[PDB]
């Protein structure tokens, strides 16, 4: 079937994280963001600056897993609001503050390696799943429009996290709704339709997880 988030209010607005090598912070707030409505019926920006500070798990602004992201704010029982930890595009000491705490994790689940369909049940049943792509190449990076399919795309390179906010079809060609962190003047308003049941196309589903709420 045909699944947008954006659609049911599980999505933030597209954010930036400039140069900052943040963007699995971003995927993981987007996750989290989702999974608080899903559980609350409230919308709220997460703050990817928690994390970036706070995960010693992972390398900041240098990189770093979702996972050993959700498996912070678990042990953390809480990760701030964007607005009581805003993201300033670099990495500082942790400034977790309890009192700003907007939501909660009871860890996490990974979806097997490279499947696609399973990825496809978990967004449907669950929501905005957080994946790991290739994007290196010119064509990511000067996207526009359509179903982005690029053979040249390495699924063994994982360099680039978002999230997956919903999976559909388009003039036939299937495709992944991907949210990204690079601002809303890059791709399509910020997003892009990455090619689904190709192939795992760009490792599409060889690095995806969600968190447990
Ligand atoms: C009352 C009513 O309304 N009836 C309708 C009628 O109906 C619809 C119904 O409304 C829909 O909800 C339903 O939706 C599909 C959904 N399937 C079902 C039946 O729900 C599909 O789902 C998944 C499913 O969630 C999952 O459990 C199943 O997986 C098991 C599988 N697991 C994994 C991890 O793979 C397991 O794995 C095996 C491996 O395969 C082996 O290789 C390995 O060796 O072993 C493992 C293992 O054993 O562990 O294997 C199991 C069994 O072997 C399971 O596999 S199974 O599915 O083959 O059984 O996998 C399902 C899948 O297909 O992936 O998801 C779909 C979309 O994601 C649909 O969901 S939905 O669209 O969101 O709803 O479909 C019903 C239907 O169409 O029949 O519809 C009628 C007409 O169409 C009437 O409707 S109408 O007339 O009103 O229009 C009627 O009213």
């Amino acid at each position: 079937d045909s699944v947008d988030y954006r659609k049911k209010g599980y999505v933030t607005p597209v954010k930036n994280q400039g140069q900052c090598g943040s963007c699995w912070a971003f995927s993981s707030v987007g996750a989290l963001e989702g999974q608080l409505k899903k559980k609350t019926g409230k919308l709220l920006n997460l703050s990817p600056q928690n994390l970036v500070d706070c995960v010693s798990e992972n390398d900041g602004c240098g990189g770093g897993y979702m996972t050993n992201a959700f498996q912070y704010v678990q042990k953390n029982r809480g990760i701030d609001s964007e607005d009581a930890y805003p993201y300033v595009g670099q990495e500082e000491s942790c400034m977790y503050n309890p009192t700003g705490k907007a939501a909660k994790c009871r860890g996490y689940r990974e979806i097997p390696e490279g499947n696609e369909k399973a990825l496809k049940r978990a967004v449907a049943r669950v929501g905005p799943v957080s994946v790991a792509i290739d994007a290196s190449l010119t064509s990511f990076q000067f996207y526009s429009k359509g179903v982005y399919y690029d053979e040249s795309c390495n699924s063994d390179n994982l360099n680039h996290a978002v999230l997956a906010v919903g999976y559909g079809i388009q003039k036939g060609n299937k495709h992944w709704i991907i949210k990204n962190s690079w601002g809303e003047n890059w791709g399509n308003k910020g997003y892009i339709l990455m090619a689904r049941n190709k192939n795992n196309a760009c490792g599409i589903a060889n690095l995806a997880s969600f968190p447990k709420m």
